[PDB]
């Protein structure tokens, strides 16, 4: 990331904390640091993680350390935050979670005295407790300099609001999810918590309070079991929160209710991030925060890939997204470094990353000035904004008619393409293509292998299009040139890798019929087509039925299931003017202009807007 620095801020081995044992204070130096939280009080930024002294492993001797800078980073002072019970030579505090309010740093940790297991494990509670310390911030101009201090109070014991029982269960213990919660915007302090059960079951709750910290609940609601390490947002009124599944996909939920309710975030970002490239390892804490970019509001999400597989963890990636397009900024880490958890911060404009490095089970947190990578996100963001006020502002077939709706406008294949691929106007997610001749606004293909192919689950171990599994809108303005030998592909949604089984679709036939197909239903083919002619088609499915438009109309019999109601599709890929594969004996002879991909099913004047304003959405001319 060309212009991106770091330094090595808590450096293993190394770096002093001044630790307290009954009364008597020795700077001491720590083993590893982990765990990291990095936040901005009042122009203040405080780094807060674990200080492991004399080992990594995680039952072991553990104070949270704080990190204070008044300069953007360049200089610090150092504190121990909150300090452990010292009953024993592995009595810890763990898994600090931050949230910031005012002048006030309020920290959750989980509490241990004397076990040597990890908590998960534990069959009761009786070395456990769960601590909140406020750290108050001020600041001083005097002598014409800034100077910032931080008072850590005395931790407080929340173990009374830990209900014995939950909707059926026996809780045994709960911890933070760890790094960065929030306040919402009703001011509540919301932690995503991580609960265990008497079945040794691990779950997701969001614990919150009214007061100031004074008291606190829990929603009734939950994650799935196995859902750990939570770590939540705010975005539009609902609270979005993004959790850890060893050896699964990572699951993203919404709740609007304070955890009452919780709804798996399927036609988002849900299903998206996997922990390693064949999502089968461990998992990892991540940064998850919403913040205003160049007047934009946007998310910000690191995990590691996870190359190596196991705890390594390498290859810090960071991911942009608007709740719709999702976008690599890319790897933060350097090279092949394991680099697992991390903290993202958003200020004054400039963006930074503390973060774990890790060599031989030896871990410290660097602080990285992330130049590169705000660079390409305005870059990104930009683009964003500039077609969707395109598309916006396009005065559409009435004066003017509605607009054409951005609204769930995920990708965008139009007139920027390569040899080999079709770019995405939304820059995330590229079609390859074969045998395609560049035209206004699009592609023409011809012959056997031709055609464009827009990954779904191909994208591997990021699968930025899962939401189509669930709902999805695909439009096209396609032209025949050749009358085909017998059914020839158009436009679909394939359940495998040639094509064959598809999801839904739509192809054409010798006898200038269209053929659309649903499922696996046997296909009755309708309606006309003319050679030469530019036709609008649209495909939707929603609620497991599936329909085709053509010129905004629906083909007689469409509005068929197109999934059995216990599963749930794993679409392959969308392919479009063709299988583009050779393996199949199809020639397709098709120009295709224009395609459209929304997370939802757009609704019938959204498809007539699309149909009427055609020849007006290309980005050829701006
Ligand atoms: O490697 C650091 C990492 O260890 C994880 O714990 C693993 C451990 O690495 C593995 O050797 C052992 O067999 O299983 C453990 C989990 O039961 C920790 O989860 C993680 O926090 C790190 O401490």
């Amino acid at each position: 990331a060309p212009g991106s620095s770091r330094v090595e801020l808590f450096k293993r081995q190394s770096s002093k904390v001044p630790f307290e044992k009954d009364g008597k204070v020795t700077e001491r130096v720590v083993h590893s640091f982990r765990l990291p939280a990095l936040v901005n009080v009042d122009g203040v930024m405080v780094a807060i993680a674990d200080a492991r002294y004399e080992t990594s492993f995680d039952n072991s001797l553990i104070d949270t350390v704080a990190k204070y800078s008044v300069d953007d980073g360049e200089t610090w002072e150092t504190q121990i935050a909150i300090k452990n019970s010292r009953a024993s030579s592995v009595s810890r505090v763990v898994d600090p979670t931050v949230i910031v309010k005012g002048n006030k740093l309020y920290v959750l940790v989980g509490s241990y005295n004397s076990s040597r297991s990890y908590w998960t494990s534990h069959g009761d509670a009786r070395d456990w407790d769960i601590l909140l310390a406020v750290g108050e911030v001020t600041k001083s101009t005097a002598g014409g300099k800034i100077t910032a201090s931080i008072k850590w109070g005395s931790p407080v014991s929340l173990k009374e609001f830990f209900p014995a029982e939950m909707e059926g269960m026996h809780t045994n213990q709960f911890l933070g999810g760890a790094g960065v919660a929030i306040v919402a915007s009703n001011g509540n302090l919301v932690y995503p918590v991580q609960v265990t059960n008497k079945k040794k079951q691990v779950f997701s709750k969001i614990f919150y309070s009214e007061d100031e910290g004074k008291t606190w609940k829990f929603g009734k609601g939950r994650s799935a079991f196995g859902c750990s390490e939570p770590v939540a947002l705010e975005w539009e009124g609902k609270l979005i929160i993004n959790t850890r599944v060893d050896y699964r996909r990572r699951l993203v939920y919404e709740s609007s209710d304070m955890g009452n309710t919780w709804l798996e975030a399927v036609g988002t970002l849900s299903r998206v991030w996997g922990p390693s490239p064949k999502s089968n390892q461990p998992g990892s804490q991540s940064s998850f925060t919403a913040v205003t970019i160049e007047g934009m509001r946007v998310m910000l999400f690191t995990h590691p890939l996870n190359f190596k597989g196991r705890w390594l963890r390498d290859r810090l990636n960071l991911w942009l997204t608007d709740n719709q397009r999702i976008y690599n900024v890319g790897q933060v880490s350097i090279g092949d470094e394991n680099s697992a958890y991390s903290s993202v911060l958003y200020k004054d404009d400039k963006l930074y990353c503390l973060h774990e490095i890790n060599s031989n089970e030896v871990y410290s947190l660097v602080f990285a000035r992330l130049v590169g990578e705000l660079r390409i996100i305005k870059s990104v963001l930009q683009s964003w904004k500039n077609w969707d006020s395109h598309l916006s502002s396009i005065c559409t077939p009435a004066g003017c008619g509605p607009a054409v709706t951005t609204v769930g406008l995920v990708g965008f294949l139009s007139h920027s393409a390569t040899k080999t691929e079709w770019e995405d106007a939304y820059r995330c997610v590229n079609a390859s293509t074969a045998n395609a001749e560049r035209v206004p606004n699009g592609l023409k293909f011809a012959g056997v292998g031709g055609g464009a192919l827009w990954p779904v689950s191909q994208q591997g171990q990021n699968q930025r299009y899962h939401f189509a599994n669930h709902a999805f809108t695909l439009v096209a303005s396609v032209t025949i040139h050749e009358v085909p030998k017998g059914a020839s592909p158009l436009l679909g949604a394939s359940l495998d890798s040639s094509g064959g089984k598809k999801l839904l679709g739509l192809s054409y036939d010798k006898r200038h019929q269209w053929q659309p197909i649903y499922g696996s239903t046997p296909v009755t083919p309708t309606g006309s087509w003319e050679m030469g002619k530019r036709y609008h088609v649209v495909l939707t499915m929603a609620n497991k039925i599936g329909s085709v438009y053509i010129d905004g109309e629906p083909l007689e019999g469409s509005g068929q299931t197109v999934v059995p109601d216990e599963r749930t599709p794993d679409i392959s890929h969308f392919y479009v003017g063709g299988y583009k594969r050779s393996g199949m004996p199809t020639d397709s002879r098709v120009t295709v202009n224009n395609v459209l991909l929304y997370n939802r099913q757009l609704n019938a004047e959204e498809i007539r807007t699309l149909f009427l304003s055609q020849d007006l959405i290309g980005t050829e001319a701006h």
